[PDB]
DNA sequence: GCGCGTACGTGCGTTTAAGCGGTGCTAGAGCTGTCTACGACCAATTGAGCGGCCTCGGCACCGGATTCTCAGGCCTGGCTCGCGATAGGGTCCGA
């Protein structure tokens, strides 16, 4: 695939999936109970590109399990809560041989974390 | 909680040794008659050994070096980034 996957995980919700054209975030909570994301940060970094900052409304919990999908503005997706959501501010997530994505939650404190990295 | 890859579960054909039966006997477990060395027990011995005192000394306890260990900072090598060369692809042009 060209990309390297570096999969780390402290908390309940992993990176499940991350596009290489920066179409789309998908994260997953592969523990048996609901987390809580609430104004959790997503901030993306394409090699030296300038990050990209997403903030989640202030109330918003993923049930255990299931599957949301940030979507960019030239993805042409629609949201669709708690399952689907697209970010109209950004056109595309950005591309790049070093594309990382880290959630970060309302305290600041980074949780999981996936890396693209292309030789 | 993330992964994996290799070690164990599942399956199944194979056989080969487990299980079944049956035999003979004699090795040895068991039982009975004898008696003979084996052990108990009591009187005296007596001295073996137990019970309180003197010493002295192995050992304990306090003070301060002495060697040790623990901890933290700066320098050098391992490492890496990067420009420009001679080998390979290819061309022809002789006959």
């Amino acid at each position: 695939s060209s990309f390297s996957q570096h999969a780390r995980t402290s908390g309940r919700v992993a990176v499940e999936e991350v596009d290489e054209e920066g179409k789309f975030v998908r994260l997953r909570n592969k523990s048996n109970e609901d987390q809580s994301m609430g104004n959790w940060q997503i901030k993306r970094q394409n090699g030296d590109d300038p990050l990209l900052t997403y903030r989640f409304p202030p109330k918003f919990t993923l049930k255990a399990g299931q599957v949301v999908t940030i979507w960019a503005a030239g993805a042409g997706a629609t949201h669709s809560p708690p399952t689907d959501l697209v970010w109209k501010a950004q056109n595309t997530w950005g591309c790049g041989n070093s594309l990382r994505t880290a959630l970060i939650n309302s305290t600041g404190e980074e949780v999981a974390m996936r890396k693209l990295v292309r030789s």
